[PDB]
C-alpha cells in the first residue's frame, strides 16, 4: 500500500503542450511526479532554469501531485535522493527507441533499484519538437498551437531583449 513518486527529467526548453499532456497523464496514476528540469550546465539551454520552471508551474500548477525543481549531475543519484519509484520517459513516433533502450539500461547498470515507465501521449503531440518549436519562434513565426500560451509569450519576451 505504498506511495508512488515517479521523476519527468528533460530539459523542457521550453515545456510543450505534449509534455503538459504527458503530466497530467501521469498524475492521474502516480502518487507523486516530479516535473525534473535537467540545469544544463554543459548543454546551453535558451530558457534559463528559473524561466523553464516558472512556465511548468503555470501549465502545470492546477495538479496539485505535481512538484517542479531543477537539478544537475547524475539522474541515478537525484533518482536516489528523491526516493522514486521510477523515472518516466515519453514515448512518440519520432522516438530514438534504442536510446531509450541505453538511457534505461545503463541506468539499471549504475542503479539496480532504477525503473523506467514509458507513457504516449495524445496521438496530436506525436510530432512536436522542441527544436523546431524554437526554431520557428527564432524566425518570428506562431507557436501559439504548440505550447502553453504563457510560452508564448515568453518567446516575445525573449526577443524583446537578447537573453
Ligand atoms: C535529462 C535526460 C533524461 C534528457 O534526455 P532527452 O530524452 O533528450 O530528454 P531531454 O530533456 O534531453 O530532451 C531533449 C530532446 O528531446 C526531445 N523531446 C522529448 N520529448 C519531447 C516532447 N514531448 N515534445 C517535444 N520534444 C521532446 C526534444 O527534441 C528535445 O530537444 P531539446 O534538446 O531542444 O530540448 C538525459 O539527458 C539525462 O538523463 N541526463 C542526466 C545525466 C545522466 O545521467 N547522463 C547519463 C545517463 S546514462
Amino acid at each position: 500500500m505504498s506511495k508512488t513518486r515517479v521523476i519527468y527529467p528533460g530539459t523542457f526548453d521550453p515545456i510543450t503542450n505534449g509534455h503538459v499532456d504527458l503530466v497530467t497523464r501521469a498524475s492521474r496514476m502516480f502518487d507523486e511526479v516530479v516535473v525534473a528540469i535537467a540545469i544544463g550546465h554543459h548543454k546551453n539551454p535558451l530558457f534559463s532554469l528559473e524561466e523553464r520552471v516558472a512556465l511548468a508551474q503555470s501549465s502545470l500548477g492546477h495538479l496539485s501531485n505535481v512538484e517542479f525543481v531543477g537539478f544537475d549531475g547524475l539522474l541515478v543519484n537525484f533518482f536516489k535522493e528523491q526516493k522514486a519509484t521510477a523515472v518516466l520517459r515519453g514515448l512518440r513516433a519520432v522516438s530514438d527507441f534504442e536510446y531509450e533502450f541505453q538511457l534505461a539500461n545503463m541506468n539499471r547498470q549504475l542503479d539496480p533499484h532504477f525503473e523506467a515507465v514509458f507513457l504516449t501521449p495524445s496521438e496530436q503531440y506525436s510530432f512536436i519538437s522542441s527544436t523546431l518549436i524554437r526554431e520557428i519562434a527564432r524566425l518570428k513565426g506562431d507557436v501559439t498551437k504548440f505550447v502553453p500560451q504563457a510560452v508564448v509569450e515568453a518567446f516575445e519576451r525573449k526577443h524583446q531583449q537578447g537573453w
